[PDB]
């Protein structure tokens, strides 16, 4: 039950943590909920930064995919590092003064609970589907970006089911609703996954390249170089379609086509030795090196608005 930053925490524990870290840091963190899940859990959002007028923001979510436990761990790690180093480390101090980080600790809460209780390898949501006993939609194929046109299934029984319609899932509708309602301020979108050690940018739903792909490639390149300084961990990077494989309906592509010009999917450790079942013993090293890339991106975005 007790929360630890070097262990994977269950939802009850993460929920208690969002309340605790917010009460302990009132001038640095506010908590709201942006929606409920299919099974009635609260989708918490943390706003991290020193409040002020007309602040730009960066949006980061974790836990799209239930089994990718290091993703959830990173969002929690980020929040503590922000509050611990504010006022002492120049860069984080400037970040929190000038912008807000929206941190969504766990999007697909229902699936995450399922990985703790029944099936460690679950990935989808846990919503019911008409006409079948098969459960769940892949939330990262459920966005309105070339929806269900490639790299996706129309069968609810498949792991890549794109859903009955774009934003059919309460969770993805809640996230899209929030982003749409905050487009004027959100300057970047970061979505945290594992595994494969990559930084992806648009597009995945099509082989076409984003208008600013040269810029996005240079930024990804610089970010993976920064990440490698700590433990030598090697990341690859590029447009999703060629860097992994085509897949429609992803939140990074959707956010980009909303006008959020800096949109990245992070795939964290490792490369397949442990895969989704990354040992807790690697949480600290993974989070620490990932922090460097996230901060590099953040500084770049701040210098380009
Ligand atoms: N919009 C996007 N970024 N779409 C996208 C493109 C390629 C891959 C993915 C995800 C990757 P993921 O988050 O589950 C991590 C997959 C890790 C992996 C890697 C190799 C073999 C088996 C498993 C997917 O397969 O749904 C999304
Ligand atoms: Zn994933």
């Amino acid at each position: 039950t007790g929360h630890s930053y070097e262990k994977y925490n269950n939802w009850e524990t993460i929920e208690a943590w969002t309340k605790q870290v917010t009460s302990e840091n009132p001038d640095l963190i506010s908590r709201t909920a942006i929606g409920t899940t299919f099974l009635g859990n609260n989708i918490y959002l943390l706003k991290v930064g020193k409040p002020g007028p007309n602040k730009p923001a960066i949006f980061m979510d974790c836990g799209f995919h239930a089994r990718e436990w290091i993703s959830h761990a990173f969002c929690q790690w980020f929040v503590r590092e922000a509050v611990l180093t504010y006022g002492y480390e120049s860069h984080m101090t400037e970040f929190l003064n000038k912008l807000d980080f929206y941190v969504l600790p766990v999007l697909n809460i229902d699936g995450y609970i399922y990985t703790w209780t029944k099936n460690r390898m679950w990935r989808k949501t846990r919503s019911t589907n008409a006409g079948t006993t098969c459960i769940g939609t892949d939330p990262n194929r459920n966005f309105d970006a070339g929806w269900c046109t490639t790299g996706a299934s129309t069968d609810p029984c498949d792991e890549t089911y794109c859903g009955s319609a774009a934003e059919s899932e309460k969770e993805t509708k809640a996230l899209a609703d929030f982003i749409r309602n905050n487009l004027s301020s959100i300057k970047a979108y970061l979505t945290i996954h594992s595994y494969s050690q990559m930084i992806l940018y648009p597009y995945s739903y099509d082989y076409k390249l984003p208008e600013n792909n040269a810029e996005l490639n240079n930024l990804a390149k610089a970010a993976v170089k920064e990440l490698a300084t700590l433990y030598g961990t090697k990341y690859t990077y590029g447009p999703g379609a060629t860097t992994i494989y085509p897949a429609a309906g992803g939140s990074d592509d959707w956010a980009y086509d909303q006008g959020i010009k800096y949109s990245f999917t992070f795939e964290l450790r490792d490369k397949g030795r442990y895969g989704f079942i990354l040992p807790e013993s690697q949480i600290q090293a993974t989070c620490e090196e990932t922090m460097l890339a996230i901060k590099y991106v953040t500084n770049y975005v701040l210098g380009h608005l």
